[PDB]
């Protein structure tokens, strides 16, 4: 068992819509995040972003909101960033909904974008 992860599906089941969940994962960023995947009990694909700090906001979005995970590495690679693709991870930070793309970038570096889950806007592009 994950840390933290059976307490975020029952909080995001008791505040949301979320009827099943298929996936928890944690994100860790400038705030921690539990990011649950599934199901409203009509079958409509769901996330909900279940902050660690009990004071902030949980957020939700149906699936079909948002640009896919697919789109997401697209925007990164046609902004023409990319040497190898590697991972993409749903995300958030403050208030903002996420993609996090991680690739290695033109000089082999391997670097974070983080792209508007709604807008596919890149909104920071980052070498760590
Ligand atoms: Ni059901």
């Amino acid at each position: 068992k994950e840390e933290g992860h059976e307490a975020a599906a029952a909080e995001a089941k008791k505040e949301t819509d979320l009827a099943h969940v298929d996936q928890v994962e944690t994100f860790v960023g400038k705030e921690k995040y539990y990011v649950v995947k599934g199901t409203d009990k009509k079958g409509t694909a769901l996330y909900v972003w279940v902050p660690a700090d009990k004071k902030a906001k949980i957020l939700s979005k149906e699936a079909k909101e948002g640009i896919s995970e697919d789109k997401a590495a697209k925007i990164i690679k046609d902004e023409g960033l990319v040497s190898k693709q590697k991972e993409v991870h749903l995300a958030r930070e403050g208030n903002v909904l996420l993609w996090e793309v991680t690739y290695l970038d033109k000089e082999g570096q391997y670097s974070l974008s983080y792209v508007d889950f709604t807008t596919g806007k890149i909104l920071k592009n980052i070498t760590p």
